[PDB]
């Protein structure tokens, strides 16, 4: 006879659900439109027209959409496949109907871990900030909305750091000091709960230098020295200090607490005659020298030399 009948699905559409660990050609579902107006007529060809974007294929006489040839499915991905159940009458005489299949992907089993928002952090703390002292809020959410546990793992073994099993909070759980150790560089977990979901995270907290040592003497240097009279800019003896911190506040100036008309010194703490010294007017000079860091908020320190004058 003529094509009577419309090749029809018994659904409007369908929810389907897929993995992450499917592999190509795994099937996702099995489609079956009857027509049954018996002839070439009767005989359907399905196909997908749109909306599957290289993830997606259909076998075109079974009507059994499958994963596409070489493709990895990312989680949280949404897809409608229009599937066309053709009917084979000629074009002339054909008829067609549509349906839409609704897709997302999931991870293995569905449950990813909780991921951190960022694979790094870089912190800057001072030395100097408070015990307790919040650092940075680890805010890790579980795709799945399950509870997590953070804690720390490696590069910290004083404990000095306080990290928040329940909330992700990061305190600060002992005092700082950077001299001792300049930066600790950590690395943090949240958990699903079972050991397959357990994402990790570095976080870079580099401590910063606060002023806190004042120029120590070189406890060796001699103290009690020997010069010659009558001569200017005549050598005397060599002073020296060093400061554990760093930057301007490591760097050391000599100064003179008393004799500035009579001696004066260098950069480096050589002391000078800055005049023609003499030992009929003065053979005891007691001097105080005094090592001043170049800084912001500066400290001091101070050494009496004992040089007596020498006559040849
Ligand atoms: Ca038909
Ligand atoms: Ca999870
Ligand atoms: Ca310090
Ligand atoms: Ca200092
Ligand atoms: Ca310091």
């Amino acid at each position: 006879s003529a094509n009577d009948n419309t090749p029809t699905f018994p659904e409007i559409s369908y929810d389907v659900y897929v993995y992450t660990d499917m592999s190509p050609g795994d099937s996702v579902i099995q489609l079956t439109a009857v027509d049954a107006d018996e002839g070439s007529n009767g005989e359907i060809s399905y196909e997908i027209l749109v909306g599957g974007k290289g993830d997606f294929v259909i076998n075109k006489t079974t009507g059994l959409v499958s994963i596409a040839p070489g493709v990895e499915l990312i989680v949280g991905q949404t897809y409608a496949l229009t599937v066309q159940a053709s009917d084979n009458a000629p074009p002339a005489e054909r008829r067609h109907s549509i349906c839409t299949v609704y897709t997302e992907v999931l991870p293995p089993n569905n449950q990813s871990p909780p991921r951190f928002p960022q694979l790094m952090y870089s912190l800057e703390v001072s030395e100097a900030m408070r015990i307790g002292a919040i650092l940075l809020n680890l805010q890790a959410t579980d795709r799945e909305g399950d509870p997590i546990t953070y804690a720390i793992e490696n590069g910290d073994p004083q404990r000095v750091f306080n990290l928040s099993e329940t909330t992700g909070i990061l305190s600060l759980g002992k005092a700082l000091d950077r001299e001792s150790t300049d930066r600790y560089i950590l690395i943090v977990t949240a958990s699903d709960g079972r050991p397959d979901g357990t994402s990790t995270a570095t976080v870079n907290i580099v401590v910063t230098d606060v002023n806190d040592n004042a120029p120590v003497f070189d406890p060796y240097l001699p103290r009690n020295l020997s010069v010659v009279e009558e001569e200017a800019n005549a050598f005397v003896g060599q002073v020296r200090a060093t400061d554990p911190d760093a930057g301007i506040n490591g760097q050391v100036h000599y100064s003179l607490g008393n004799f500035n008309n009579l001696f004066r010194i260098t950069s480096n703490g050589s002391i000078y005659t800055a005049v023609k010294l003499n030992r009929e007017a003065r053979d005891h000079y007691e001097l105080v020298v005094v090592a001043t860091d170049g800084a912001v908020h500066p400290r001091h320190s101070t050494l009496t030399l004992y040089i007596k004058v020498l006559d040849i």
